[PDB]
């Protein structure tokens, strides 16, 4: 008599063992079951209410006490027999949850760890079973059944094997609420087999307490290692008989959705940006390239959702927006992705003062972003797919580390991940220094990236800041500036300390009793962007600060009486490319690791586009001889397209595929060197009148002069001495540089 | 001790009266207001901290004794006298609020009934001001000093009178959050004259009470009559001297808060949806025509987001874009606008078990939408403009009427609008009677429409309904159905009432302690789309039901005992083309009101079409010309698309607007003529070669022949007898109805 929950007619009786009771995670399973089990005449030998019945998932905790009842089930004993576990009011409980990261993993994981922990014995002995659903359906065109995969792996051997898919619909169905009516009848129609029970073995205890409870620190061994996805091997051997390991469940499923949720709060290292700050920046970059104009902020946050796939909510969304716009002093971002228009938000309230998304509105710093991060290495770059649809990169490759160059907070929980950006006058030496031959360092700084010997100096960021930096012992200090003056009684503060929210602050000082007694009333009246803050003291309070807080030597008695002090903590944790969390011991190391990935992909954007423009240059060459050739190869005397290409073949054009080599798009080299050369003659019958003309073949005949002088530079940048396109480098960093200065010369406005 | 508050130098001293305390909104506008007020040396004149203090709005209510409290009034003592006035803190109050709809007219009636209410003298005589700033600022390239309107009717003015407006830039202000850091500082330059101050009238004591407090059918009369806009008199006297009236102020800014509250939730009369869902629909059909491919639910609303001006959050986005594609017995829509993949829900839980939007995914049902919403009279439809942004249109006319043929309910936070739809053939056959001249009932129904005769009938929709309709007095009841099983003592239940949820019913019986005594437990086992529930009685209880309910005539003994009686009751409120609230007092009148904007719409539909048509058979011919004589006009020689021009006119080639003849769009008659003729030669020098083969030719001018015998097919179709176009309303009627009927046989699939 729990709710949610519908009791079978079998249930308690003779044929209890018969009886299954199935575990929705929600509403919507719950309904998919109750579909399924009301198949009638449709599914004669499928299940039914009879032998069936279902509760909702959703000591102290209600839904279990519920669980427990339904069941009949007792804690102390142990079920180590089979007569014990006759008394059981169901045979066996089947978990029906969805195959996401919220899905299996997470609420399998608890179910699992909940009757791991209690009674172990009916793991082993197969009381706890789960439904497997389908995963990835191909439908084939004029093929009404169509190929069920359960695992990636399997889906993508069958594509490896199945070569084009052209004619092949792929669907992916990661929840329970994904299946459609005929999807369900046909998975119910055979529900028998694609029940699997949890088995227990020696592997899956040690696991158990690793991911659940068992205090912390033997879970971050696991953690620092990725997701190894299962076998062929392994998932056979799953197929073969319905048995899943309760390990193999942990180490690939909760193993993903616990590192997901640290990759939601932790950025990766080579472009300091988590997959959700990514996500808003490669549709930035989307949105923005085709026409830089002002876009409100709802109203990209639903371009971000509908073209990079976010599902976060828009609260979250519009809220990464407008930090990743948001410039002031202490922001977390010193180079802001998007150009704020509007009331983004003050230092006061540490960002949290913005403005309703319906009204602020946002605009992509075109200049720091095209330079900084480059669109011709953003085809080069491995991305991100889910389900089955492209989203934004694994990761970004600029041309300077951002996550050495800004500021992480990473507040709550999640490796306590922070962050202090470094000047632009260290991290510029040290690139440089790797870079150019010419730099005497440059030996040097080679000769220490194998030695981690970190020759050059790396300090805090300074800008936007109007205080002191010192350094005692191992730790870094930013101070805050205060005014005395002496007639009038006032305290005055000018500066806070590095990362300080003024409202924040004020509220530091009044719950401080002891601080508060010297002192009547605060009054804020700082400027945006800048703080003067008015202290009241007593009439006779002045002296009672300097006998009270004994004058430290590092820290001032009214820097002591006002916390205007701070310790600069960092801890380098971020998320390693293939996965998994690296800690990093001093930022010059996320330096050098960062520096081996733009090398690469300097070297290898170099390669594809010297492929690339090799097709072009063949391709101009022919429409340039075919307008020399048009007069007399008029086409308007031959009837369709397939005469007039029989005819362009017979005269020596070169079929070519058209929309490739324009726009080559995410291809690989051998990959273009296989298709581009097989293709129609598009390019000749789709010319329009106004390329005829003869101002039309001077532009394209000196097109064609420049992309040969073109190849020919480029064949000479891949033999350069450092390393291929190390000048080109050199050239990209200046222009980093003065987009940065121009937008340090206004507000981050750039006009 | 009040927070968010920042006191003023001379607050509460002998220049008290010199000194304003600014009311602002929110955070965001505290934080404007603190960048205006310490502007510095750059604004020697403006205001400052000095004579000016902030406080947050955000008798029992915390912040309004907050504001009492700073300003150090009272509630008994009237101002009446100017000495009463001097002990004031504070000399005036001014509100810093948003010019958006939850802006003035809200948050600023509030709080001029606030002072209205206990200090009326105070708003006579000018305690009360407001900061008016700009909403519409127009930027010219080359011209620093924007144009600024403080109404639309000024802009709209200004508008008409610049003719041409490619070099201008309008940006829309309608928060306080949408002004960059150069707006504020020019707006800060001239504080004082932005400043505007409220003044009481005779009609503000009267505006007061029926916008705030009072009885009701007294403000219906205020909300059925739309928003008239201020003239341009009433602004002239408003920007010649300072003194904006609290009666215009309450009948325009109060005025459209209400009814936008009121049609967030009441839909217009022509197509039966809200703004919102009009929003989704036109998005829907946008998204969907490219290419109709299954999309997510929250893709899909980000897509609507963006490109309809949608921002009343996705949770409210999702929700109506899953009930718009919901589609089961009982549901709001019988002909659902998207086709539902996956699990949307269910009669059971009302549609409140429907999945995440992550996995749910949306697809439009194009073939009933394009039959019941034409594409080529979704140009000629008036659309709402916001922001200055084309947005979904001001409302729909589809084939039959939609008010009648859906289902609608209204929660009570306003007019209550339930509607229950009418059976199809009923509708069909009154539509066809309008429009068939050989229908016998043609004649009549149109002396009836005159008379309101409703000579035919318009019964409620029994589809998907296991039900008795009967008709009781004046009313319409649904009945349930029951089976008796006397053996084993159980009450089956196979039918609810129209629109009764099965888990809310259990629950209203369970909850019903006088029924419960009877039976012991209640278990479901209704299938999906289907009731089956089963009642157990107690084993003498048959008896007592009989002769406790007494067995009324019109609701049987069970049939009281089990609540299977439900009463069709019919709020037809809706909203009108013009703004304001209709009342029906049957569904007849709709249907009366609805036709003759759709007979409007077939006529002028008609004379686009026949006059863009003629313009696409001129360009046709030219171009089909121009192939004919492409070898001998052979534009290889000539330098330039200027030269070829030059050319092309000298052989008589007409220029015409390439672009506006193949797509004319949101363009009337008249516009169409005066800008089709001036254009350039672009559709010959965009031809492409492989539309100069001879089977190009062939399709081309076959195509001419055919826009010749269509434009005579026009011709006849303007010249009939009932109404122009009334011949087509038939044949789509036909494809309306094969499309419904097919959605029908299908569970509104369609494949």
């Amino acid at each position: 008599d729990v709710d949610k929950y519908t009791r079978a007619r079998n249930a308690g009786g003779k044929r209890a063992q018969d009886c299954m009771l199935l575990a929705a995670e929600g509403d919507s399973a719950l309904s998919l079951l109750r579909t399924g089990l009301t198949l009638g005449k449709s599914n004669p030998s499928g299940p039914s209410f009879d032998f069936c019945g279902m509760i909702s998932l959703g000591t102290n905790n209600k839904v279990l006490q519920g669980i427990v009842q339904v069941l009949g089930l007792d804690f102390n004993c142990h079920y180590k027999t089979q007569e014990e576990r006759a008394k059981l009011r169901y045979g066996c409980i089947v978990a029906c949850v969805d195959q996401d990261l919220d899905g299996c993993g997470k609420i399998l994981g608890l179910l699992l760890a909940y009757f791991h922990l209690f009674w172990p014995q009916l793991i082993i002995h197969g009381f706890v079973k789960r439904l497997l659903t389908p995963l990835i359906r191909v439908y084939e065109k004029g093929k009404t059944m169509p190929v069920e995969f359960y695992y990636e792996q399997e889906f993508d051997a069958w594509a490896k094997k199945q070569t084009s898919l052209v004619n092949h619909t792929v669907k992916y169905y990661k929840g329970l609420a994904a299946h459609d009516t005929h999807e369900v009848k046909s998975m119910f129609k055979h529900f028998d087999n694609m029940v699997y029970t949890f088995t227990l073995d020696d592997s899956a205890k040690e696991l158990f307490h690793i991911y659940f409870g068992g205090e912390s620190e033997l879970r971050k061994r696991e953690l620092c290692t990725g997701v190894v996805p299962l076998t062929e091997t392994q998932t056979q051997s799953i197929h073969s008989v319905r048995r899943i390991p309760c390990s193999l469940h942990l180490q690939v499923d909760t193993k993903a959705y616990k590192l997901d949720a640290i990759e939601r709060q932790i950025p990766n290292f080579l472009d300091g940006m988590t997959r959700a700050r990514r996500k808003i920046l490669a549709g930035g970059v989307k949105c923005f390239a085709s026409n830089n104009r002002e876009r409100k902020v709802f109203q990209f946050g639903g371009y971000v959702a509908d073209h990079m796939f976010y599902h976060h909510g828009d609260m979250s969304l519009n809220t990464s927006i407008i930090k990743a716009a948001q410039y002031y002093p202490g922001s977390s971002h010193l180079y802001p992705v998007f150009i704020g228009i509007g009331s983004f938000g003050s230092r006061h309230l540490g960002g949290k003062d913005a403005g309703s998304p319906r009204y602020i509105s946002v605009q992509l710093a075109s200049e720091f972003i095209k330079t900084m991060f480059p669109a011709e290495d953003s085809w080069l770059l491995p991305y991100v797919f889910e389900d089955g649809q492209r989203a934004e990169p694994e990761y970004y490759v600029p041309v300077l580390p951002l996550a050495i160059m800004e500021y992480g907070a990473n507040p709550s929980e999640g490796w306590k991940y922070t962050t202090w950006a470094r000047q632009l006058e260290d991290i510029l030496a040290l690139v440089r220094a790797y870079v150019d031959k010419d730099n005497p360092k440059h030996e040097l700084l080679h000769y220490a990236i194998k030695h981690k010997i970190t020759i050059l100096p790396l300090r805090p960021s300074n800008y936007n800041f109007k205080g002191h930096l010192k350094r005692f012992g191992q730790y870094y200090y930013s101070y805050g500036t205060y005014d005395i003056s002496e007639q009038r009684n006032i305290i005055t503060i000018t500066e806070l300390p590095l990362r300080v929210p003024t409202v924040a602050y004020i509220e530091s000082i009044k719950k401080s009793s002891n601080r508060m007694t010297f002192i009547e009333e605060i009054i804020d009246y700082s400027s945006s962007e800048t703080i003067e803050i008015l202290v009241k003291l007593k009439p006779n309070s002045l002296n009672r600060i300097v006998e009270e807080f004994k004058e430290t030597e590092e820290q001032d008695s009214i820097e002591n009486f006002l916390r205007l002090r701070n310790c600069l903590h960092s801890h380098l944790n971020f998320v390693k490319p293939k996965g998994g969390i690296i800690e990093f011991n001093s930022y010059y190391e996320i330096l050098y690791a960062w520096l081996p990935y733009r090398r690469e992909l300097y070297q290898k954007r170099l390669m594809r586009e010297h492929a690339v423009l090799k097709l072009r240059i063949i391709m101009e060459t022919a429409i340039v001889r075919y307008i020399n050739e048009s007069a007399e190869l008029n086409l308007s005397h031959y009837e369709d397209e397939k005469e007039a290409s029989r005819i362009l073949s017979e005269h020596g054009f070169p079929p070519l595929n058209h929309t490739l080599i324009i726009s080559p798009e995410f291809a690989s080299i051998e990959e273009l060197n296989q298709k581009a050369l097989q293709g129609c003659y598009t390019y000749i019958l789709s010319l329009q009148a106004r390329e005829l003309l003869i101002a039309a073949k001077t532009r394209r005949v000196e097109k064609i002069k420049k992309m040969q002088a073109r190849l020919d530079k480029v064949e000479q940048l891949l033999q350069e001495s450092p390393f291929p396109g190390a000048s080109v480098w050199l050239e990209e960093i200046d222009a980093v540089e003065k987009a940065i200065i121009k937008g340090r010369n206004t507000q981050w406005k750039f006009h």
